[PDB]
């Protein structure tokens, strides 16, 4: 019932823009690796059974297109070190941008040692935190959310860098101000509009992803921004950089094609990259970062 | 074909506004008692048969969770008090906070002492006295609403807390303006949006409950207010109280379960309270009074 | 697919006006003749067989309640001197206020002392004139609109009151402009909304009754205005009332009572006043004139 | 999913306007030759098969309307000279005004002699350049669209009329900008809303027809405007020029009839045209120049 918000924009087509459609080059550097296109694999956890098997496709994929990819929560991996090889994916991603996943929750149940051991069991080159009051306290589980910024401020110069991120529910803009001060290497949007980590009556609340952007921009300008939640297409992708994101990250869509092997999530990105660099191109946008402004509402 | 306004708002969630979900506190004292929650069963009338079958369940409920109770109109009880019994909730509600009500129109032909007659019957804690022009209107009964207020005025130092109500047909600031000068203790909304007494062509007329919330809120700034009408959900709750409601009311969606005993009435209660708690959460808010302009338009 | 706009508008409810529903008074003088009610019969024209029949059915009402009548076009009278009976209706509506109707567009081929003939043979109290470019125009009758209005002023001071009109289509500001001089004792602004004359790919056309209620209130504020075009329940009446019109009229939905008997025609009137008196008292309006502005947008 | 948006638009219907529908002149000069009508009959290409036969059906009855005509690409009468007699039309329109057909993304591939003989070679009255990178781009055929403008610009003086125009996409005001100095005779803005040459996921980027014509006209004031893209009723075509434009060009709906023969064609722009008529009237207006303005939102 509630919308990315991303519909209630327009592209701003450019017949005359003169440029040539392999002038558009994809190339984002992010969180120290370079990517082909500023694309990332939402975290995604799921099931035990299928676990090891969604994550070497996705792996897999992301290894040849030249994107990221965000593991799920590894918050098992520091209780039972046996779920180790569920994760360990470098096997068929040697060099793609991975991102450990954990509760910022967690902080509070785990110190900096902690932390670097599981960045450094599962080989990946980033930590994300998500914080999701409004899913943990819809299911009664652990909702008690004080001090884990400045808890996160005290630990977060780290070895490697670090990023946080909702669920589906998004950040306002009162949430950019509490990061406003921590040296973060990035920030995911997750707002609502398309899934909910929680959902898979109270589920009205959140903050539209377009919606989201736009306030997260507006209090860290100079911070790289990750749009995600609903942002399906390679058109809603040019939408959200115009509106100010740097990355577009996409989860639950890939689910399908995860479960019918890389060849068949490596598609679904490819038609969403060829499709989001018409877009630039239709623009007037020659990269992701020239996109911004190119949209209006209406 | 009227609502009530609140789908035109959004609850800004906070996903980092750092709270712990027990640490919100519903505890709000009103007309003299101190609740467990800022709601209230709203005024019921209904059928002769059930009648006291569904006040000794709504009241027991009101009992075990805490919360005031709005009792239908004492109108018969003045002319019948062999109807005494149909009310005497007091038996299984023995500290709730009780509301007598009665229609402002019938202050023509009752004083003083039969308004202290009334409370005292019903051993209740304050008189609510509702107003309803256009109910009365399109039923073609008691039309004549002048000089109402004056006469109220004129009583109202009562020995106990009075307040006035719409009864789903909403209050306009003009008409809280009219009630500008009165000492009375609360005020009851109660607009279009959800039930109207008078439908249970031309109930198309009324003030959605958004709307009547917030032009009462400007004139009374300092009043405490009942949001009702149509405020079916903690959510919708959550948004009353941001545009500036003090209490929520509930009363048709209540029939149901107090045809099926307490024990029902009391888990509708206790779904909208814990899902008021799980929004006010979600906005940042520590209690009812400070979930107050945590809500924006579209 | 376009409505009178009417919609758009909410009446102001009053739940404290303090009136009695008793005290409004719908009384307004109209054209020399005092009417019940601010209601007018919409003029109308239809078969020559049911002609006659029609006529009196409406007639008989409009005497029994106290409101105005227009008939249709005499056009036909003029030439045709033996279609009289099938207007001559003092019969059975000796006092009634009758407007004599005829298109505008006839005065390049009838003149004065045709006009007053007109009015005489059908015993009218005034004439009207309706102006229809579009309706002619789709017709392919007579599209030659140039003169009239000069043609008009020229005319106009007559023995009785003269007032002009559309047909479902609406007058617009620029057209109230034109009529701005004019000695007229009222005007019909007749918008889209409900039926067209011309209807009963290009009715798209028009100017919705609330937008033309505006518009030429504001070009002519102190001439008596007739609202009508759709504006076919009595709430709708007070929203045109409040809009700035003083007087309303229904024809389409007439027809079928009007074939039923003017028992039938009397009652719908009927229900359209009782049903506007009511929206009067709930909206704090003691009469027709003090409903002006007691409306709000959205 | 995407309209014109002229439905956002209403024609300001003037009742008194004093006009004669035989007063309205819809005679219009366009590229060197006088109109009957502000149409012209939109580019089209289609199969090989009913080609000629369709092109002779458009040009015969556009010689019989006194209308314009804009032929389908003439890119492969470069390269195949025996494709000459499925365009050759003046043997049924000698007189009517046409318009020959080229991708702008041509000029790379050919120079100005070549542009003669295609014009010359079809016997035509001027050129008309369609830029279309999307649709190209969509169908991974020619992207590169650099210095196009550039090249246009050294070769435009030419020994006849030249134009540009989109495909369905639409010309947005940083495209009107790209064509600001160019001498060129007229321009298409060709917008989204009807159809797309590229439709006959992405669909969805393009700008309105209205929106296209609102932002034409401020950058290019003095230039003759057509509108195009879905402009398919004589009302939507008044809006079009009371929004600014000049002449309506319609494409597709025109294929029907033009496999039907020219009296079905003829009979279709009759309809548009008559209506076109009607709607100039209604508005006030006594030619398409004078439509101007005479249109308001919502
Ligand atoms: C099955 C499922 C599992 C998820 N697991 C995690 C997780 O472990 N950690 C996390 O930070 N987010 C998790 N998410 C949230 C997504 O990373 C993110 O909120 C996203 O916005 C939802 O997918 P998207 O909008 O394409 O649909 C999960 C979402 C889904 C649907
Ligand atoms: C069956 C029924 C009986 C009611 N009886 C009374 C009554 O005696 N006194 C009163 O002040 N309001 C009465 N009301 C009005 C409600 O207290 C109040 O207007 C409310 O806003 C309507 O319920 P709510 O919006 O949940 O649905 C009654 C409403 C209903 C549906
Ligand atoms: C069958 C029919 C006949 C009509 N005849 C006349 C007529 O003779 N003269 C006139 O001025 N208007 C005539 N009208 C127009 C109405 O008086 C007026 O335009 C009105 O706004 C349309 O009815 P209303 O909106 O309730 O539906 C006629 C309308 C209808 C439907
Ligand atoms: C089958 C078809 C063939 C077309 N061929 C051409 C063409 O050769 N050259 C051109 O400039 N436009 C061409 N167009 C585009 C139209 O001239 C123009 O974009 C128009 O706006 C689309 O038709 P309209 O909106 O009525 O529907 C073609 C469109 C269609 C549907």
């Amino acid at each position: 019932k509630t919308t990315t918000g991303l519909e209630g924009f327009r592209l701003r087509y450019q017949a005359l823009a003169g440029l040539a459609l392999s002038e558009v080059d994809l190339t984002t550097p992010f969180l120290g690796k370079t990517l082909k296109a500023p694309f990332l694999i939402g975290a995604m956890t799921g099931g035990e059974e299928n676990g090891e098997r969604i994550n070497l496709a996705l792996a897999e994929a992301a290894e040849a297109l030249g994107v990221g990819m965000m593991l799920g929560s590894g918050r098992i991996l520091l209780e039972r070190p046996e779920a180790l090889r569920s994760f360990r994916v470098r096997k068929v991603a040697p060099k793609a941008l991975l991102i450990a996943n954990l509760g910022l929750a967690q902080l509070r149940r785990y110190g900096r040692d902690d932390l670097l051991r599981l960045v450094e069991m599962l080989e990946a080159d980033a930590l994300a935190f998500h914080v999701n009051p409004l899913q943990e306290a819809v299911q009664r589980g652990d909702t008690d959310f004080r001090g884990l910024v400045e808890r996160l401020a005290e630990l977060l110069p780290l070895p490697f860098p670090v990023m946080v991120k909702e669920v589906g529910h998004g950040l306002s803009r009162e949430a950019a101000l509490a990061l406003r001060d921590l040296p973060l290497a990035a920030v995911d949007v997750a707002g609502a509009g398309g899934t909910s980590w929680a959902r898979v009556e109270l589920c009205e609340i959140g903050i539209p992803t377009a919606r989201a952007i736009l306030e997260v921009r507006e209090v860290l300008p100079h911070l790289p921004l990750v749009a995600s939640g609903g942002v399906y297409t390679g058109t809603d992708g040019a939408k959200a950089l115009a509106l100010g994101a740097d990355l577009l990250a996409v989860a639950r869509p890939l689910l399908r094609p995860a479960l019918e092997g890389a060849e068949r999530v490596a598609a679904w990105i490819g038609d969403y990259l060829e499709e989001l660099r018409t877009a630039l191109f239709a623009i007037g946008a020659r990269n992701p970062k020239e996109a911004r402004g190119r949209v209006e509402r209406v």
